């Protein structure tokens, strides 16, 4: 069903969804200006279609360029491409919703984002400072009201300002709060979450699944490991033994294995690389399948075990992931 050249799957509002995509996170400090750019438009060369970004990763900019750039090459059109940004917790507040994404759209020179989702469900201290702490270093809450900033988000689809809505790192009560809520216009059509063979999400994905809900895999080769802030107590994923050994069976490599057993389940993969090489390498999966017994293999090296915890923020009210899922 799925193919280089069609791979866009259903999203409820009616809107389509291609199921990879090139994610943007690269550590600020230490990444070449223009680095971003290059890759994106080497991966619209290649054939991706989907940009996952958000104007906290510092290179929002980078992405619009390249967009951009191969849209007056005549390349792809507007609509051919398909682009996701993110509301930071700094910006919960209803009023600060619309202007924040008027202010990502400036970044990027475009009209319309394609989906626009609520990065965190925990409310940060509005401000420049996209990590607000006092002189103690204590972190800078705000309390969280889901609804009320839902509402506002509503309000930038009427707009015209961004085509799909949904959200980031939500638990199945969060997900309820919004579902239930009364007057509610549009549902949320996604929930991005770190998910791949170590961490497979088998329970919120079901509870998804039920609701028409599409799961966006972050972080779906396991990271880069930076040890200054990944949790590197759990192996590293692309060496495990079984997904090299399965990758040799259709001659692939561990991350074109773990990257098809999700979109193969019917989950979005946004793999992140500036890489030449790897980012052509990523885009290879649609020439093999996975044999059902294969994917039961893989379900099987669940360790329930996150390489993002955010463990700085656990005593947010809102932190997400103290409940089973
Ligand atoms: N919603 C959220 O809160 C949230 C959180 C985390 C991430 N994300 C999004 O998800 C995207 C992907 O997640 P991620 O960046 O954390 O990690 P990832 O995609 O799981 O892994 C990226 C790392 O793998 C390397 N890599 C890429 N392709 C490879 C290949 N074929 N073989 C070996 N190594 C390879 C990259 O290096 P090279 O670049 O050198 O290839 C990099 O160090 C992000 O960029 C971001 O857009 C969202
Ligand atoms: C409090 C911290 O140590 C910061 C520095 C690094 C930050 C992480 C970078 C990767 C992604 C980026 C996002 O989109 C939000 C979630 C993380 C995990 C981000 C959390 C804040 C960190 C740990």
């Amino acid at each position: 069903d799925l193919s280089a050249a069609s791979h866009r799957i259903p999203l409820s509002d009616g809107n389509s969804i291609p199921i990879i995509g090139l994610g943007t996170y690269s550590e600020p400090k230490s990444t070449p200006k223009g680095a971003c750019a290059t890759s994106v438009k080497v991966a619209i060369d290649t054939g991706y279609r989907h940009i996952d970004g958000a104007y906290i990763y510092q290179n929002e900019h980078e992405v619009g360029e390249a967009i951009r750039e191969k849209i007056a090459e005549g390349k792809v059109r507007r609509e051919d491409i398909f682009y996701c940004g993110k509301l930071w917790a700094t910006n919960h507040v209803p009023e600060m919703v619309r202007p924040t994404l008027e202010r990502t759209l400036r970044v990027l020179q475009l009209d319309y984002v394609d989906l626009y989702i609520i990065e965190v469900p925990m409310a940060f201290k509005p401000g420049d400072e996209i990590y607000p702490r006092d002189e103690n270093g204590k972190w800078l809450y705000h309390k969280s009201n889901l609804c009320a900033t839902w509402e506002a988000m509503e309000a930038c689809k009427d707009a015209g300002l961004v085509k799909s809505l949904g959200v980031s790192n939500f638990n199945r009560r969060q997900l309820e709060l919004i579902l239930n809520k009364p007057g509610l216009k549009h549902k949320p059509v996604s929930n991005q979450v770190e998910c791949h063979p170590y961490f497979t999400q088998p329970k919120l994905l079901k509870f998804c699944q039920q609701h028409d809900i599409v799961i966006t895999a972050y972080s779906p080769l396991g990271t880069s490991r930076n040890p200054i802030w990944v949790n590197v107590s759990s192996p590293p994923l692309l060496k495990d033994a079984l997904l090299n050994s399965l990758g040799k069976r259709y001659n692939k490599t561990a991350a074109q294995i773990v990257l098809r057993f999700n979109i193969q389940r019917g989950v979005v993969v946004i793999p992140k690389s500036f890489n030449l090489e790897r980012i052509k390498e990523n885009f290879q999966i649609f020439d093999f399948s996975l044999t059902e017994e294969e994917m039961k293999d893989i379900e099987a090296l669940n360790k329930n075990v996150r390489f993002v915890e955010l463990l700085m923020w656990r005593d947010h009210p809102e932190y997400p992931f103290h409940d089973e899922y």
